[PDB]
């Protein structure tokens, strides 16, 4: 159900809401175990992870919360069905003024357990959605190896969960031609009179064409674009 | 289109993503105005709002960024159509170590500019959704003076945008009786094989039974409850 992978810390931490609770698990040099919880404050650029200083005892601070100690930290994300972010960081500084705060290092990567088994790439590619012999307009919004997200004019033809559609995405900026079709079934949808969005899960052929389409796209840093 | 209201700061800031950009506007006693932007780091409880030190001259820090100076701030929220949060804060401390940070006061309330015109209250009340004489199970998840959000079991009959339905919410813990119907039009829906959620807008009398239902409810700090 949950897939775990290694993600760069910036993207990992962007999934965590500021003020949410962090669970810090510490093991001292002699192996003494200690756990404490405290709110996440935020991050300064990529230099430090700031947390509210936990209310621990003087002995706790002395034996378990020393600058230089490394520790395992768990953070939660409430997005979708929810995800867990696990990483290891070193306690760098403790400030009592102007408010109690602890500064932890930000590692290069973190382990994320989430429901999505793979990433989805953002993009904006116009095309047509074929269903029951009829075509409507659509715009591809994200694409993964196994599916995609697309939107349509809210007043056009609507689709239902389970419907089998084929997305013919324009290969050129002139409309006319289209990449080999992305075929699959409607997995989810969100609609109103203002919006119509759909999550699609490809079938074998659709996966084949997705890989093909993806390969013909050039990245532009944040999104994929025609090329 | 955008409605402005005054919200407690904890809730307003929860709408802002850590690391997002803040726009700081400062006016000196002689009327010199300065505007700069810098990333929001987070907040320590309700004591301070932390931001990365804006990249500005000694000149500008001297005339516009002194401890004690007041400034009006604008933050962004990406939720839904997007929202703006405006508030006034006093610069309390500037720290250079271990990283450059400015500590601002957190006012009790903030002004939020958003698309929703009124608040929606969370709850969990079981009931039935009546449509063409048929009754499907449902759970009311939020309620406002003008509408509500409800979900149904995934295998339940699905409603379409524009459908006129009536929510018969159980008034007692044993089913049996219900509150006067919350009648209205399906405004939006999100659906998959495993979830079915709906946003509903009340008609005139429906708005009346919503007020009447609400008033018959007991508040419990976080959500409303029966009895």
């Amino acid at each position: 159900s949950k897939t775990v992978s290694t993600i760069n810390s910036t993207d990992a931490l962007a999934m965590v809401e500021h003020s949410s609770e962090l669970t810090l698990s510490i093991t001292t040099p002699v192996g003494t175990k200690f756990v404490c919880r405290t709110p996440f404050i935020g991050t300064h650029t990529d230099k430090f992870l700031l947390v509210e200083m936990p209310k621990i005892s003087a002995d706790d601070l002395q034996y378990f919360f020393q600058e230089g100690f490394w520790m395992n930290i768990r953070a939660i994300s409430p997005r979708g069905e929810g995800a867990l972010i696990h990483f290891r960081s070193q306690l760098m500084h403790i400030l009592q003024e102007p408010v109690p705060m602890a500064f932890l290092s930000i590692p290069n990567t973190m382990q994320v357990s989430q429901r999505r088994k793979e990433p989805r790439f953002e993009l904006n590619l116009a095309g047509k959605v074929l269903f029951d012999e009829h075509r409507g307009d659509c715009e591809l919004r994200d694409l993964s190896r196994s599916g995609c997200r697309f939107i349509t004019p809210p007043l056009g033809k609507t689709y239902q969960v389970g419907d089998l559609v084929a997305l013919e995405i324009f290969s050129d900026l002139r409309g006319t031609k289209t990449f080999p079709p992305l075929t699959g079934k409607i997995c989810n949808l969100q609609r109103s009179l203002h919006h119509a969005r759909y999550g699609l899960e490809f079938n074998e052929e659709g996966r084949n064409n997705a890989k093909n389409l993806l390969a013909q796209l050039k990245f532009n840093g944040t999104k994929l674009t025609l090329n």
